[PDB]
RNA sequence: GGAGUAGCGCAGCCCGGUAGCGCACCUCGUUCGGGACGAGGGGGGCGCUGGUUCAGAUCCAGUCUCC
């Protein structure tokens, strides 16, 4: 058996080790998914990292419906023009047929507006900071397992505010959310940047967002965070009494972030012999293989459970494949598939000299005393992670490029990012997607000031600043 | 203020605390509901403290798709009877109206049955302890907050087991887990017991439950564990291969808890003050109001951070009522009205003194030197926990009454429970609910063993013991 | 033009006989330091609808699907 390498079928190979790792599997409706335990796990800790620091700065949690009425949809006519089409409709219901057809949320502006257009009343009700954990609906073409899937798991965060200003500070407030879990936790790099009007989100004044780039030189948007003004507010009606007196319009805010991010997670450090779990998001950060003959079996697991003992004092989380039908051989593959970090070996020999060896994900074994190892491993994934990490942004430098000519920009967009400049005109920018397929990832706000000419029309540049383009998933 | 006592009109009193207290409000669509902050803290709360539980019972969380293939409600009958009228349907989705429609699920067993069968081969296969934190949509007649909701948050646990055996112990490990949290967690008493044929889930064997008695004297369930035997592994063709080369039928069980369990809480302990939250599952548990004038607005406050840290750091889950907008005695009711078990009133006099008021919820109110609080606190929320289970040991006991003759049945199943014989004819039970309008509550597992004749048709008793009967929600 | 046959990957169809092989899975034993070995087993009725025939994955007709 084996995995098709990355190099001959990067999507074969993404299917592959989802199913194999046990990940996901499909589901009977068209275009979803099956969250098995362990990729679960991984949402799990992704909530985790994000509630606490969703917490930290505010927000609090709340639970809005998942039927919209057709009614509110329409209200906001940008937003419903661009979800109209993926939108999944409830007719038929206890029996009759409804009166008004009901949406399966696509997302929650819409009936958010509405409840805070009865509960803001004052300058007291702002600012409004929530957020919900929940499933949305999208019927789109075209599917993959996480990153784009008919129905999916995310937090999608709603925001009211009372100025312009703390609206906007909100919308990035967020974004460095969003890049710290992926930078401090995924270990991927990302690029924070503004989505170009074309590509922003369908009833937003402008979009804010965080690029990643794939080990298949594709680009991937793994989080997005919007300032949509008084659109809403003006649409539901969301008015509030100021300090002035002045009876005036909230500004809202939206982020969120879908599952899609663990697809970002495998396609960022996966390679050909299966996932590469990021130390701080892996269900599993240490596995514990015993390694034994029928006489040795009740020693050397003895051991190996005492080393479990030892391993979950430190916080760590650890597993003890203590499965008897398998080998020790068959074992290492199946938890190198599995993307675990580290892997301790621990047999006969091993615990005759009081050691066991210490095999990296990442490559190489060492042998180290069972006593140390316990205080020893916590460090040593931190160290996984900045590998991770440094081999990853390598990988990204190594494939964004400056481009001044057309001709070198279908090059660059075939290998990762192009840095080109552009006109800023929706009718080019669609002209260089139909032409090369790549697309406007961002425009970059650490970017470096320049001016120029567009690399395909010629006319002014925009931006001040070259933009990021790529052929996106 | 307006809240209407519970001895006028319950109904309202529960309504309306609801609002006032901002647990949550009514949404736009039919029978659904918004959670609002403090009410999803509480659910939030019971989130962790079932999924604690969960986990050392070794369930793992997974996700499993919300829309369910209209044939598989079908594959099983009595299934498919029980909910084919709550049932809302797509039909229509990304703009095509689609092949086969998509049911929006109201249970899982099904699509968990499909997925199981493709997963499950052998017996080193089982048991598969598997749970789901996730929303269904029932479209029920005649709805109320928390306690019955179009749609609706849940837990919902999925167990396959090669034998009855094994399968049976699971179904009442996790009844026991529902009871432990309604004791030990809400202070809510209930009673575990079985349900009769006519009131069990449809699809299932058999149904445990826990049964609470509301302020009201109507009775509430408020958690079920179903043992679903081989129903969904024969109609999902869900075998496997044992220890002793026969292939046979998993044998499955089925387990969930609503947010209903939040209307358990509000109406067994709330009074006409309002909400009475149990200390364990409070999202605040203790209030503190600082007492002011502007020339002693600065120490007051300082003393008041300064308690909120010193609680903190006990690990307790406070508040600081600093709001300089509002009278003490505003806050003191606010603060009662959402449940809050303590209040600490820190004022001018009490630096220079330092001592404090610490008045409970529940009629206490002493003076202790700010030192001592944060180390007293702990055990007070304790003795604050019995309390309130005690209190409603008391209500139900005074509210169950043992009857012999039909007429002083009749009588009390107006004021609470009911232990009556009965014949175990569904029939003699429609008859008694035409009549009385109560109905089975559950065949208690701790019952004294009785033989008797049915309270209504006289015939000889079922069950070995009296059976549990009461107006329900 | 090829192809739909066990969870996956395939052979069998010409020259009909009541379905087979690899992997997986069950049993037993031997194994166990980089995906073990042997023997014994369990599971499908061949995309679907006709027809010919004692008998149809196989022959005939037609319909659905993927490349
Ligand atoms: N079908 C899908 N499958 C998986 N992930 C998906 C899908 N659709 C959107 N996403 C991802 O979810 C995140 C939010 O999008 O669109 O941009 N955006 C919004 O929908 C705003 C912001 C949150 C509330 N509403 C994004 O980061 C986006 O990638
Ligand atoms: N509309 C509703 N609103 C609020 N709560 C509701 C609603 N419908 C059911 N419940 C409550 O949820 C719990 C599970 O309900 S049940 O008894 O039908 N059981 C089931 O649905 C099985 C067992 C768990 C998974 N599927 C129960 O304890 C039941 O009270
Ligand atoms: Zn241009
Ligand atoms: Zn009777």
């Amino acid at each position: 058996k084996g995995l098709t390498p990355q190099s001959q079928d990067f999507s074969e190979w993404y299917l592959e080790v989802i199913q194999k790792a046990e990940l996901a599997d499909y589901g009977p409706v068209r275009g979803t998914i099956v969250v098995r335990p362990y990729g679960y796990a991984i949402w799990e800790n992704i909530q985790q990292v994000l509630d606490r620091m969703f917490k930290e700065t505010g927000h609090q949690n709340a639970y809005f419906p998942l039927f919209i009425p057709m009614s509110f949809l329409r209200k906001e006519a940008e937003h419903v023009e661009g979800f109209s089409p993926e939108l999944a409709v409830v007719t038929h219901a206890g029996g009759e047929e409804l009166e008004e057809p009901l949406a399966v949320r696509p997302t929650s502006e819409t009936v958010i507006g509405y409840m805070w257009s009865k509960w803001i009343r004052s300058w007291r009700d702002l600012p409004q900071l929530l957020n919900q954990w929940g499933n949305v609906v999208r019927w789109e073409m075209r599917t993959r397992p996480f990153l784009r899937t008919s129905e999916f798991l995310w937090q999608e965060g709603h925001t009211a505010h009372a100025t312009r200003e703390e609206a906007e500070e909100e919308v990035r407030r967020m974004l460095s959310i969003y890049a710290r879990l992926a930078r401090e936790y995924a270990a991927i790099p990302v690029i924070e940047g503004l989505k170009t009007e074309k590509e922003k989100f369908a009833g937003a004044v402008y979009t804010t967002t965080i690029e990643a780039l794939m080990k298949d030189g594709k680009a991937l948007q793994a989080g997005t965070s919007h300032y949509l003004g008084e659109n809403f507010a003006r649409a539901f009606d969301i008015k509030f009494q100021d300090r002035d007196l002045q009876v005036k319009y909230v500004h809202t805010t939206s982020w969120g972030l879908s599952w899609r991010f663990i697809g970002a997670i495998i396609m960022t450090h996966g390679d050909d012999r299966g996932l590469v779990l990021p130390p701080r998001l892996a269900p599993i950060q240490v596995v514990i293989v015993p390694i034994y003959k029928d006489e040795s079996r009740e020693r050397v697991l003895e051991a190996a459970q005492g080393l479990r003992q030892a391993l979950l004092a430190q916080g760590l989380r650890v597993h003890l494949d203590d499965r008897d039908q398998h080998t020790p051989g068959y074992k290492f593959h199946e938890w190198e598939l599995k993307g675990v970090p580290f892997r301790v070996e621990l047999g006969p020999k091993d615990l005759e000299g009081g050691q066991a060896v210490l095999a990296s994900r990442l490559g190489g074994k060492e042998t180290l005393p069972l006593a140390a190892l316990p205080e020893a491993l916590p460090g040593k994934l931190d160290a996984f992670h900045e590998e991770l990490y440094r081999r990853a942004l390598a990988f990204r430098e190594d494939h964004t490029r400056k481009v001044d000519t057309y001709e070198a920009f279908k090059e660059a967009v075939q290998e990762g990012f192009a840095l080109a400049f552009h006109c800023g005109d929706k009718a080019c920018e669609r002209l260089i997607q139909e032409e090369t397929t790549a697309t406007t990832r961002c425009v970059p706000f650490e970017a470096e000031p320049e001016e120029g000419f567009c690399v395909r029309c010629g006319r002014p540049s925009a931006y001040g600043k070259r933009v990021v383009f790529a052929k996106a998933y």
